[PDB]
């Protein structure tokens, strides 16, 4: 029997299967409002008790580093994402908003009156990186504006925002995007992070704005409708850390001591394996010691085939396993995997791109 499909318990929801789909940005929102397109994107690839992760989503006008991703802090984007969850729903998936905030990945292009993005540090992502511009081409990341504690308490209250906006548009629960380089990895990377108030030094203060994220959202939905997303080890826009393990390891006993003090459990914790880019051994142990380590559901991500989602739940080194590429290009992939049916190729080239159909609804059934 294909461990994949024996049921599971994610808090208060029983999956049917651990297939799950892992959050993608595919740029199809346009001007930050979730389309309809959306809803036939995500109907498509919903199963009956299946998990699924929206694409990074915006908590406020300065959370933008891609074109035409939705956003959740408007009235006007929780009555179209409402749409979208009905439909969803109505297949009887479960389905996370993944609440993105990408700090210093940004353009002046992205941000409300061309002002510098925020993050944690005056650094810059280097010149090895370039950013994807609305008209296709590439640009030069630039310099941010390192923000104060006001301005953190702030950026919190807007996760805090988004997470209840999420729940009024019927979403079951939340996914807070602390990965892949983006704002909360910048403060939690010391590769990034250099500043010298209680946000920075050492390992702890840089877990301080993780912590207060997931406090906040937690306080404000329950944490067992809060999943949290890390990538300790990960080569994604100069987001290095000089010790991935201890890193991963002091935000796993944070979340620990979060569902002590809340008596609850969050939803999961979701790590990236370390092989996954953009553009092992060691690896492998790294993600069974975080496995290992937290009290909860694992979700494992990155480069995962059926073969190796097999494995990673047979073996004990996961619970559910999130699949991206694959399931661009496969509506149907739960199904094929249970079939161990044939997989059809996905196109680079429309991963980001702006058309309602193409590269987006056209990949075909089975
Ligand atoms: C087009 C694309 C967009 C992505 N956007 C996001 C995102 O918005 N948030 C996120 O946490 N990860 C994002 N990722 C990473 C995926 O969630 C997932 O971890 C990765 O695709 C899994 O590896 P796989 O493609 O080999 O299955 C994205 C990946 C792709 C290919
Ligand atoms: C390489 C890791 O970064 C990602 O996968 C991503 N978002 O998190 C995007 C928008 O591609």
């Amino acid at each position: 029997n294909n461990p994949l499909f024996s049921p599971y318990k994610m808090g208060k929801f029983n999956l049917s299967h651990r297939v799950v789909l892992a959050p993608m940005t595919r740029c199809r929102a346009l001007n930050n409002i979730p389309q309809a397109a959306l809803g036939e994107y995500y109907e498509q690839r919903a199963t009956a008790g299946g998990f699924l992760i929206t694409e990074g989503t915006m908590i406020s006008p300065t959370s933008a580093g891609f074109p035409h991703v939705p956003g959740i802090f408007t009235k006007e984007q929780v009555r179209e994402w409402k749409k979208i969850v009905d439909v969803v729903h109505a297949k009887g998936a479960v389905i996370f908003c993944q609440l993105w905030h990408v700090g210093r990945a940004s353009h002046e292009v992205y941000q409300p009156a061309g002002a510098a993005p925020i993050s944690s540090t005056e650094k810059p992502i280097s010149n090895r990186w370039r950013i994807l511009m609305p008209d296709g081409t590439h640009g030069i990341y630039p310099k941010p504006r390192a923000i104060g504690t006001y301005e953190i308490s702030q950026v919190v209250e807007d996760y805090r925002r988004s997470a209840l906006n999420a729940i009024e548009a019927g979403f079951d629960g939340i996914e807070i995007h602390g990965a892949h380089g983006f704002l909360i990895d910048q403060f939690l990377k010391d590769g990034i992070n250099d500043r010298t108030d209680e946000y920075g030094g050492s390992l702890a203060n840089r877990c301080k704005f993780i912590t207060q994220v997931v406090q906040a959202v937690v306080s404000a939905i329950g944490a067992d409708r809060v999943g949290v997303r890390v990538s300790p080890a990960i080569d994604h826009l100069d987001a290095m850390d000089s010790n991935p393990l201890s890193l991963g390891l002091a935000v796993v006993e944070r979340l620990n001591k979060i569902q002590l003090h809340s008596g609850s459990k969050l939803a999961y914790l979701h790590v990236t394996q370390p092989r996954y880019v953009a553009y092992e051994e060691e690896e492998a142990r790294l993600m069974r010691t975080l496995r290992n380590a937290y009290q909860g559901t694992f979700i494992c991500s990155g480069g995962y085939t059926r073969e190796l989602g097999i494995e990673a739940v047979a073996q004990g080194d996961a619970d559910l396993v999130s699949y991206g590429r694959l399931f661009i290009s496969n509506p149907d992939l739960v199904m094929r995997i249970k079939l161990n049916a044939p997989l059809n190729k996905y196109n680079r080239k429309t991963f980001y791109t702006q058309d309602p159909v193409v590269g987006y609804t056209d990949y075909p059934f089975l």
